[PDB]
RNA sequence: AUCUGGUUGAUCCUGCCAGUAGUCAUAUGCUUGUCUCAAAGAUUAAGCCAUGCAUGUCUAAGUAUAAGCAAUUUAUACAGUGAAACUGCGAAUGGCUCAUUAAAUCAGUUAUCGUUUAUUUGAUAGUUCCUUUACUACAUGGUAUAACUG
RNA sequence: UCUUUGAUGAUUCAUAAUAACUUUUCGAAUCGCAUGGCCUUGUGCUGGCGAUGGUUCAUUCAAAUUUCUGCCCUAUCAACUUUCGAUGGUAGGAUAGUGGCCUACCAUGGUUUCAACGGGUAACGGGGAAUAAGGGUUCGAUUCCGGAGAGGGAGCCUGAGAAACGGCUACCACAUCCAAGGAAGGCAGCAGGCGCGCAAAUUACCCAAUCCUAAUUCAGGGAGGUAGUGACAAUAAAUAACGAUACAGGGCCCAUUCGGGUCUUGUAAUUGGAAUGAGUACAAUGUAAAUACCUUAACGAGGAACAAUUGGAGGGCAAGUCUGGUGCCAGCAGCCGCGGUAAUUCCAGCUCCAAUAGCGUAUAUUAAAGUUGUUGCAGUUAAAAAGCUCGUAGUUGAACUUUGGGCCCGGUUGG
RNA sequence: AAAAAUUAGAGUGUUCAAAGCAGGCGUAUUGCUCGAAUAUAUUAGCAUGGAAUAAUAGAAUAGGACGUUUGGUUCUAUUUUGUUGGUUUCUAGGACCAUCGUAAUGAUUAAUAGGGACGGUCGGGGGCAUAACUACUGCGAAAGCAUUUGCCAAGGACGUUUUCAU
């Protein structure tokens, strides 16, 4: 008979309809749920407490809104209709930084709009562009009040269609805007947040994060006490083998874990709880790089060609006074040295490595470089960057000591000088983050630079700006490289944004295992909020094969052109570099090489061969290269 | 009330495969300015279902001491309005789907001298104290419970 | 010097009497309004309109059974039914009531080549729907009437009426809350779900209309109405119309020959002015309130931008002798086929053709099809007459039995 | 007598149309007024007209049909003997029972359908016993069928003023 359906049906789908259950139904509504809800107003004159009271009048209790009015920004409310509990938060618009993390704790973001204006670019539209570029879960756009447009009906219709504007180019994934003045539109905004949960972010999810409910200090010692933290664990958990960072306080060491309706402690398998770990000096102790410049006449290149020749409003003005001067050096003459020689040009700049080739030989990154500071010695370089990436993600679930959705009175070993600036949780959120094994140790890192939209003001490599990665607010001096496809990682050193191609930023900072996107902003009080949004990007890897370049190219005014000797004017008033740079072959900048043999005189006269035209339409050129290193970072607060 | 291309060097046939129009016949591709009229979870799974609604009802004329209101006044039984609750009636109509079912359903056609029927419309009831008026009310017999208080 | 008696085609029918019989049925211990007439004047006696209830006969809305004839493919289903009711007789039980409906004793019947009985159905039946010279072929889950069902089977309560599921109770399959003691559940009603697949709309406003229910004019109604989403289908029809010169030709004519008239175009980023709704929007009207359509202030074009699109250009089948690929970006277009450079088909530019809101492609079905043949095909050589004669059912079967003659009335037609 | 809707269709300026069932006229001053048709047995049942075509029954052993030929056997009592019940006399009124009378008493042809007899013949037809003639043509339902003699039965055609009515 025709039970063969119930064969083929109930034996095609039985496990494919099983892979997606408990992630959806761990939120059953008496004890096991906590839905985290954030509300962002998009104009400065809004009452989100009233928007809350437009979201709860349709909930069929009555005595929930009136007693919760005075000064509270965190709410925990149980919905006795769809049987779910919510965690309703609301930040403070006077600060900007608090807005940027109240999104990234949540999964549904209530986007309010305005029925009297449009959005503003630098503050509303940028904060929309802020959260989607750092990554966010799903959301709902909404309008609170539509009383202001005149009480005829058709005029209150089309003003919705105008407000669709920022969901045609921003998102082709959301077409409705719910009018909360309508009672029947204000209910399926309550249906969806009590009954769904979206694909959230990748990196914040897979590490564990708890929001605080009760924070109190207890005494263990006058050197260090303890803080009890009450909350519910989200993410994957918190175990006693690694560390925890909280912003504006930093990193602190736990002691014990207790789940209160499993008593755990911290073992002695801690990591190096310091900034500059002493486990880096017993890995590199070889004295085998001796590129020297103390008595070297010409850099030894005996493996690169010919025989050598031996002898027997007050903030902006200080920053742009030498900014646009480098257009002569970066853009119109990119390969150039500064020369108007009337001074003692016998010893003006000497220490160099002027080899001609770029991408076919060896260059020792590590040297005994006097430009290489004390970071270069006591640091660990675990140089395998693919298996160690995939090792750390596997071990974490195996050391599962805390499962998600638990009521914890979390204790932590904590000092005594930081018992003041933590406020009550009702006026400010308090969250923690699970820090992996050996992340806080500083090392070398590499970023990527996505240039900010309609902002072509470049920035040199000499500014310790704060770059947001993960949750960490760290000021850091960046240096910039290219991402050219070559099997040696010798790329071009640039100093600014390359306005055409996504640039690569080399840095020295603690490692980020989460592969979090990078955020380039400038803290300056020019804007009322202490942010100048200047860029964004992401982290890729930690590099060990970098060879940077420093250009200094001797070009000037040529006048004399013989087939073997070429004399160039305003060059040699003190001829020393012609006898100092024998094994650095000259070349015409039209792509034609040449040979330097001897100093034929004193004012530009040297032996110079030409491959093409012998005339003063192009200047013979040199090539110089050096190597220096970035500066480490610092955790920025305030 | 109509036919055209294809077997052979060339021709007449049997013969099928392309073509050609229609569909209140369903999907699908690219396009899309106006007026009138409008089908729409049937096919496959008569598979599973979060939340809210879809069945209640009073006149001058069955029962009011609301510790209801209105007070307003001819009214010492009550009389204005009128929650709750008992009693009466309805909930068997309507709406939705097409799984079963092949002399079954169902159609046009007969039969009840072979039966039940709220309602509606029209008729219809001096006889019934042991009595023809002898004890024992007909100017009128008896308990029990609801709402409500605690 | 003494009888009445209904109706039907038909009755032991209606209806009446006599003896009785019964856990003795019904025969107003209810309610609003009015307030009068009579008197020995006693709260004496009578007396109006109508609400609700009541037994039986008629009646209306019904219900339950029943008579005759009528269904798609299949013999690779020829014999089926009768212990355990199958066909009939007699007496009881049960029901609103007839009847093997059930129970006792007996008889041995009933269906079948004019297809019983069994198997398939991606089968609810009809009114009807598409195509059509005539005959026909293929559909009908779906606005009206009839039946069945409420996750799957069974059982009963209250009632005039239900084997009811927005009633209850059991087992079967499910699945919800839980202080673990227990307690609750049926979207094939309306909106809406996460499932499936080629495949199908809003958790909106109201009882104003249509009609139903209630103790009732007043309350109720996802029944039903109004909008949102809708290239499912069907009707009406914007995307330009008029001049001037100009230069051409044809053109009829003055033609002498010119130009004397009449024309027709052709074009001249040659030049002019008039018309108008798509759209916007004061008012009014619409409507239960609104939205839109009809009406109408002010606004609204050289339109080059307020800009039509799908498919083809050997043949069938309307449309090219056109230039470009080193075969950038070659099987190749339903079927004959075109490629081996430059192609009278691929890939692109230009110019033409067809429909104008494309019927462009896919899958079913109808005409074409006299290729299902009753109307109406095919016999030797093309697919196709059984090895041979007797013989079932089925179909088909010679001729013959009152014709002719005469008279006369009364129809509408050519007249 | 076969419901409405739909289909063919009459009337009717929704501004035309698909639709709808409306609408038209005066003084517009308290009004009169026409509509909402008709057709479509399309099996089976019901009422009715006609007697072609094609079936079916009737008298052959006459228990045949008509008769007021005559003898019977029965069964009913409506009526009158006011009336009532108790009797039978007729009388009508039902059937069946012999024989006595008159009608012209009562049987379709004999298929250039079929069967059955009958008379003279013909044939390598078949069974038992004891080549040449073979094509030009012989016989048998077919496959098939050749030396003479005799038995046993069968069969076509012809001939006929026989018979039965497939």
């Amino acid at each position: 008979s025709k039970l063969q359906r119930k064969n083929k049906a109930k034996q095609l789908r039985a496990q494919r309809i099983l892979d997606s259950i408990e992630n959806r139904k761990l939120f059953e509504g008496k004890n096991g749920a906590a839905k985290i809800i954030t509300i962002v107003p998009l104009v400065n004159d809004l009452d989100p407490l009233d928007i809350l009271y437009k979201l709860l009048k349709c909930a069929d209790d009555e005595g929930i809104m009136v007693q919760e009015v005075d000064s509270k920004r965190i709410f925990n409310v149980h919905i006795k209709k769809f049987k779910s509990n919510l965690k309703i938060i609301i930040p403070d618009m006077t600060n900007f930084l608090n807005i940027l993390d109240c999104a990234k704790v949540a999964d549904f973001v209530v986007f309010g709009l305005s029925g009297v204006q449009e959005v503003d670019e630098e503050f509303g539209e940028q904060i929309i562009r802020a959260l989607e570029l750092q990554g966010i879960a799903s959301y709902i756009g909404v309008i609170s009040n539509l009383s202001a447009v005149h009480e005829k009906e058709k005029f209150q219709l089309d003003v919705k269609q105008s407000l669709e504007s920022y969901f045609k180019h921003f998102f082709p994934s959301e077409e409705r805007v719910y009018n909360l003045e309508k009672n029947s539109d204000a209910l399926n905004v309550l249906r969806t947040l009590c009954q769904r949960l979206p694909r959230s972010i990748n990196w914040r999810d897979n590490r564990g994060y708890v929001v605080a409910d009760f924070v109190d200090f207890v005494e263990t010692s006058p050197d260090s006490g303890d803080l009890v933290i009450e909350g519910t664990v989200r993410g994957i958990g918190f175990n006693a083998n690694r560390l925890v960072h909280i912003p504006d306080f930093g990193d602190f060491q736990l002691n014990k874990i207790e789940k209160i309706s499993t008593v755990f402690e911290s073992n002695m398998n801690r990591d190096t709880l310091d900034e500059y770990a002493p486990e880096g000096t017993e890995d590199w102790s070889d004295y085998d790089e001796d590129f020297e410049y103390d008595g070297l006449t010409t850099a030894r290149y005996d493996d690169h060609g010919f025989l050598p020749g031996r002898e027997q409003p007050e903030e902006e003005e200080r920053q742009l006074r030498e900014f646009r001067d480098m257009e002569k050096e970066d853009r119109e003459f990119p390969d150039e040295i500064e020369l108007e020689p009337s001074e003692s040009a016998i010893e003006r700049l000497k220490r160099y490595r002027g080899l001609k080739n770029l991408y076919n030989c060896d260059w020792q990154v590590d040297e005994k470089d006097p430009s290489s500071p004390a970071e270069w010695k006591r640091l660990l370089r675990i140089g395998n960057y693919k298996n160690t990436k995939n090792r750390i993600i596997k071990e974490t679930k195996n050391e599962a000591q805390a499962i998600a959705g638990d009521r914890i009175r979390m204790f932590i070993r904590f000092p005594k000088f930081l018992l003041e600036k933590i406020q009550d949780p009702k006026q400010l959120l308090f969250a923690v983050y699970g820090l992996l094994l050996h992340e806080h140790k500083n090392a070398v890192v590499n970023f990527s630079l996505q240039r900010w939209e309609q902002y072509d003001k470049p920035v040199p490599s000499q500014e310790p700006i704060v770059v947001q990665y993960g949750v960490r607010r760290y000021t850091i001096q960046p240096l910039f490289s290219q991402g050219s496809n070559s099997p040696n990682n010798v790329h071009k050193y640039e100093r600014f944004l390359h306005p055409d191609t996504v640039s690569v930023a080399t840095c020295i900072a603690p490692v980020d295992f989460t592969q979090s996107p990078a955020i380039f902003f400038k803290p300056s009080p020019t804007d009322a909020k202490n942010i100048e949004l200047i860029g964004h990007g992401t982290f890729l890897n930690a590099d060990h094969s970098r060879i940077l370049a420093k250009r200094a190219i001797l070009t000037g005014h040529p006048f004399r052109f013989h087939k073997t000797v070429v004399t160039v004017r305003y060059m040699f008033f003190r001829p020393e570099d012609v006898e100092w740079f024998k094994s650095i072959p000259l070349f015409t900048k039209s792509g034609r090489s040449g040979f330097i043999k001897e100093s034929l005189g004193t004012h530009g006269y040297f032996k110079a061969t030409f491959d093409g035209k012998l005339s003063a339409q192009d200047v013979v050129a040199m090539s110089l290269y050096k190597r220096m290193w970035p500066m480490p970072s610092l955790p920025w607060n305030g």
